[PDB]
């Protein structure tokens, strides 16, 4: 019996914390090798994580990927954030039901996280990518913020969300979670490993 389930009711509002640049502190790491080949469905990855120091940014990835032929597309932004959350088509309406009567498209979107606590506050986590500079990434942000407000919004009615976003791009983060240097570094190298693969896997 979870006693943290007991406690007074939270106010029901929508809380965004305010976006931060962030920038890596790679420097002269070495970048694993990779090989790629065909496979049944589409290719398998090989890492060479046994390149990497102890304590170096990339100590999240694994050595062996399956990448099918139906997900090339989404392998950047999947393999970037791979070590934060797996892959999840996880929909508002699973967690708050629909809203008013009947159903409609808010209720079917699919952030990439949509975190419950015991408390009762709600988490909603999005994930984005950029090829150009940190400008570019704070544009993408902001168009995942407009992308998800207004579902966040509506809901907080019914529990307290935060809207989180992390936007990626070849020198940093924009991001309002509150990143370490690892944390952004790890980020930040596993998305310029994703750019290397996936230059050769559209090929
Ligand atoms: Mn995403």
């Amino acid at each position: 019996e979870r006693i943290l389930k007991k406690q007074p009711a939270p106010v029901r509002a929508l809380t965004i914390h305010p976006l931060r640049r962030y920038e890596s502190s790679i420097y002269d790491t070495p970048i694993p090798a990779y090989v790629i080949k065909h496979s049944s469905d589409g290719v398998t990855i090989d890492i060479a994580t046994s390149e990497l120091a102890d304590g170096q940014s990339g100590s999240t990835i694994q050595p062996f990927e399956s990448v099918p032929a139906q997900n090339l597309t989404l392998f950047k932004h999947d393999f970037t954030f791979g070590h934060l959350a797996d892959t999840t088509d996880k929909k508002f309406v699973e967690v708050f039901g629909v809203l008013e009567n009947r159903a409609d498209d808010s209720d079917f979107q699919s952030p990439d996280m949509i975190i419950e606590t015991e408390t009762g506050h709600v988490y909603v986590v999005e994930f984005t990518t950029t090829m150009g500079d940190a400008n570019s990434a704070d544009l993408a942000a902001r168009n995942k913020i407009a992308k998800y407000e207004i579902a966040c919004l509506d809901r907080s009615a019914i529990k307290p969300i935060s809207l989180y976003i992390i936007a990626v791009h070849f020198n940093g983060v924009v991001s309002n979670l509150d990143l370490s240097d690892e944390e952004v570094n790890e980020i930040v190298f596993r998305f310029r490993l994703a750019r290397d693969i996936f230059e050769e896997l559209r090929e």
